[PDB]
Formats: C-alpha cells, sequence, structure tokens
C-alpha cells in the first residue's frame, strides 16, 4: 500500500573489485532506469542491494528489479536491513549496492560512492 514518491537513489560502492570497472557500473545504471533490459558481461555479474526495511514501496520495487536483473543473467539479492544499519553501512563501505530514498543516507558517504537518481515517476 506504500508508494514510492520523491527522489530515490541507486548507489554502488565502485572500490569493490567486482563492481570496479566503469562500464559495468554504466551498464547497471541504464538498466536500472530503462535505457536498457541487457547486461553485457565477460563473466558473471553477482551482487547484493541493500534496502531499508522500513521503506515498504522500495522493497516492492526492489523486489521487481531482482527479478529483472536475474531474468538478464545477473544473480542479484536484495536484503534488507534498519534504516540506520544501511547508513552506518554506506558510511563504512561494507555494501555492494544499495537502493534508498534519496535523503536517507550521509551525503558524505555519497561522495564516496557511484550513484544514479531516479524518480517515482519512472520507476
Amino acid at each position: 500500500s506504500a508508494q514510492l514518491e520523491g527522489s530515490y537513489i541507486f548507489c554502488m560502492n565502485p572500490l569493490l573489485d567486482k563492481l570496479s570497472d566503469e562500464d559495468i557500473r554504466e551498464q547497471l545504471k541504464a538498466f536500472v532506469t530503462g535505457k536498457t533490459d541487457s547486461i553485457r558481461t565477460d563473466t558473471e555479474l553477482s551482487f547484493d542491494i541493500y534496502v531499508s526495511e522500513t521503506d515498504y514501496a522500495l522493497i516492492r520495487y526492489a523486489d521487481s528489479l531482482c527479478e529483472r536483473l536475474n531474468d538478464a543473467g545477473a544473480d542479484v539479492q536484495i536484503k534488507q536491513y534498519s534504516g540506520t544499519m544501511l547508513r552506518s553501512r554506506a558510511v563504512s563501505g561494507k555494501y555492494e549496492a544499495f537502493l534508498s530514498e534519496s535523503d536517507l543516507v550521509s551525503t558524505d558517504a555519497l561522495e564516496n560512492a557511484d550513484y544514479i537518481i531516479l524518480d517515482s515517476a519512472e520507476m
């Protein structure tokens, strides 16, 4: 019953070996925004996406995105945590990717990362 509203971010940790290739990260951005439904990779792409467990609309969105990513041959999992835990993990870099309301995570944490702003109406 909760619905997506406002700005969200899809955020990747670029220092993670498996997401360290800029082209793969750009492909993922394009995929998440609907500009492509393909992920072209040399070897398998597998990563987790974290989401806050109290953002019910975003968990719904994330679960659906997971289905589309795995249909495209990725092996992605969604893992929910408290938002405070997600904030902490974003700051420490103990994450691969996450989705959040744009204002959830520390602006300092986002400056270390590679992210894209998503609009609710296009999600």
